[PDB]
């Protein structure tokens, strides 16, 4: 067995500098690694704004980091991947690798308030594109790297609620299964039935931390200090708590072999503000 | 030459709250690189075994041992300045006592806190509420006996304090301790600047209790504990300042006096702790 942990502090897919610290802090908080560790080279945020590049903010650097993530994976030819992001787009190369290795026996359990199936026609921040790209849909600079696109029947989106009209149509068109926060709480029966009926032997788990209720976990986008009610376009916000997500992941991993785990979209507002405070205070560091 | 010392002091027993330990380690990781020497006070990690009240003080004996060891580490370096990454507020006892021995009545103590920390075991069993009084030579003899040069009360300024308890209002009045309210801080901190000028404060020790911060905007303090109710903390005063107010205040004061001490205390990073435990419990990484 050969696991690889990828520290992937990508922040450009969500155009939000604090993802970088969020990935480094996630890495610091994590248990000791079981196998190999690599960090994907990501330029630190400098305050210079990213620009839209043919409909995608930061297109060029995202393609570079996607290429470098794949190179680091190939270097270790791992059978399992833990990805410490970073915005949701960090899962593209890791889950593409797992699709090449495990093919139609892989299922993708996408734990997110949102389905991440938009394209640059709908949204300029690429962290909303990644699950669609794993199906081979969307912007070809990204889908060209996906050699074994996942069937929509081998996806389960858990924690999703109140989807946008585009997203509900996409989910409906492609027959993609979902599992609401309510059904996660009541035992995640759709996830168990899906693993059995779609013969999911290997499992890639993506945890977008914004599946979590921001009232109880305050290091996600929707817990940004000083926010107003409509600051995020009234898109869906998290309704699960950490024990719900842990239980769901362990339920699914008990009836299939977990080979992927991504933790994405950590936005540690307190740690960021504390880091900046210490930099600005007298004496310390000076 | 000037000899600085950074003291990492993950004491959690003074506030009887295990997450202070992680709070100190995280603060050390978030801080800029140290300029001089670094020591870490050995503190036993919380084991879940509850601390006991010992003659009116929770965890009395281990707090005395940690005080003695912190003093030893300071005297090993005989530093001219000290940065203390706590830890509950009691971590400032040995560092500020040393600074008082060195700088004597030329030192002012700027205590940035929602609370004055002048209680004794008669009022409160958690020793983090005792430390400023002990620096004045008041209170429990196991702690005051270590303070060779007690600070005179006119060389104290408590900034960010509001709505004190009756015992504390009487203590402050009887000893003529100067204060500065959150509102006065936001309007320019005129009481603090006046105090530096009028008392001719030449050297400055700054204690920052992070619970001076409004828990609505900084969520890593006691009063931002997820799921709290309104009266869980006895309706004691809660923080009203924001991080930019504290940074400005500290830099105002250090612009007209020589900063020789800085303590950052009472960090309780609820999100980091909850994420750390989540990762330990998840498949593949846990
Ligand atoms: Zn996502
Ligand atoms: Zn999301
Ligand atoms: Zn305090
Ligand atoms: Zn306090």
């Amino acid at each position: 067995n050969k696991p690889l942990r990828l520290i992937f502090p990508q922040w450009q897919g969500g155009d939000n500098p604090p993802y970088y610290l969020g990935s480094q802090l996630l890495a610091w908080l994590s248990p000791d690694p079981k196998g190999a560790v690599e960090e994907v080279p990501v330029p630190k945020p400098t305050g210079e704004p990213l620009q839209e590049e043919n409909g995608i903010v930061g297109r060029s650097i995202l393609i570079d980091q996607l290429s470098e993530a794949r190179q680091l994976i190939e270097k270790h030819t791992p059978d399992s991947l833990v990805v410490l992001g970073g915005d949701c787009l960090v899962s593209l190369a890791p889950f593409s690798w797992l699709l090449e290795k495990y093919k139609d026996k892989l299922g993708i359990l996408w734990i997110d308030s949102h389905p991440d199936v938009q394209t640059p026609k709908e949204y300029k921040n690429a962290h909303a594109h990644v699950l669609g790209e794993l199906m081979g849909n969307g912007d070809s600079d990204f889908t060209r790297t996906v050699k074994h696109p996942v069937s929509p029947q081998k996806i389960m989106i858990a924690g999703i609620h109140d989807p946008l009209p585009y997203e509900a149509n996409f989910i409906s068109e492609h027959k993609i299964q979902t599992c609401s926060p309510e059904q996660v709480r009541s035992g995640a029966q759709p996830v168990l039935d899906w693993i059995k009926n779609e013969k999911i032997e290997y499992l890639a788990i993506h945890i977008d931390l914004d599946v979590l209720d921001p009232h109880n976990f305050r290091s996600v986008l929707f817990a940004k200090p000083g926010r107003g009610q409509h600051d995020f376009g009234d898109v869906a916000e998290g309704k699960l708590n950490i024990p719900d997500v842990v239980k769901l992941a362990n339920q699914a991993a008990s009836i299939s072999k977990a080979v992927g785990l991504t933790i994405a979209e950590h936005l540690p507002w307190d740690a960021l503000n504390l880091k900046n405070m210490l930099e600005e205070l007298p004496l310390i560091g000076k």
